[PDB]
C-alpha cells in the first residue's frame, strides 16, 4: 500500500480547538483580530487559507506561535497539491544520487 | 516574534546547489519546471509553492515540509517586519482579557 495525503483545513482546527474551546464566534474573533468578519468567516468555512499576516494575528490572540498556524496551512496546501500532482511529480522526477 | 528573513532560495543555493555542484538550470530540468521558476527562487524574487516543495523534496530526498517550513518562516519574517508591531498594538491577547 502506497503513502497518501488527506487535507485538513486550518479552519477546522481553528473552529474545533479554539473557537469552540473558548466559546468564541467567528465574528467575535474578527472583531478581536481587527480584521473583516468575512476574512475569518472564509477561513472557518475552509474557503480561504491562513496568510502570514493572519497567522501573526492568531498567534497574538490565542498565545501560539505564528508558525503553528502557518504549519497547519502548509500541511493543507501540500496535501491538496499532492493529491493533484504528486503521483505525476514522483513519476517524472528521479531522485538525486550523489 | 521574528524579523530577520532568510529566503528559502538562500538555503537552496548554499546547502544543495553548491553542495552538489548543480546549476539552477540543471535543477529546473531535473524538476521538470521552467528555468525562470528556479532562477526566481534562487535570486530570492519568488517563494516556494506547494508544488515546488514536493518537487524539491522528491529530488533532494527531503520532506516537502522542509521547504514549506523555510518559506513560512520567510513569509512570517517579512510580514512581521512590515506590520508586526502594529498587529501587537491593536490586538489584546485573549488570556490578557
Amino acid at each position: 500500500a502506497t503513502n497518501g495525503m488527506r487535507p485538513i483545513h486550518p479552519g477546522e482546527i481553528l473552529r474545533d480547538e479554539f473557537l469552540m474551546e473558548f466559546d468564541i464566534s467567528p465574528a467575535a474573533l474578527a472583531r478581536a483580530l481587527k480584521v473583516s468578519a468575512p476574512t475569518v468567516n472564509d477561513i472557518v468555512r475552509e474557503q480561504r487559507g491562513i496568510s502570514a499576516d493572519m497567522a501573526i494575528r492568531l498567534g497574538r490572540y490565542f498565545d501560539t506561535s505564528a508558525q503553528f498556524w502557518m504549519n497547519l496551512q502548509s500541511e493543507y496546501s501540500l496535501a491538496t497539491a499532492y493529491a493533484a500532482n504528486g503521483k505525476q511529480i514522483e513519476h517524472e522526477i528521479e531522485p538525486l544520487l550523489a
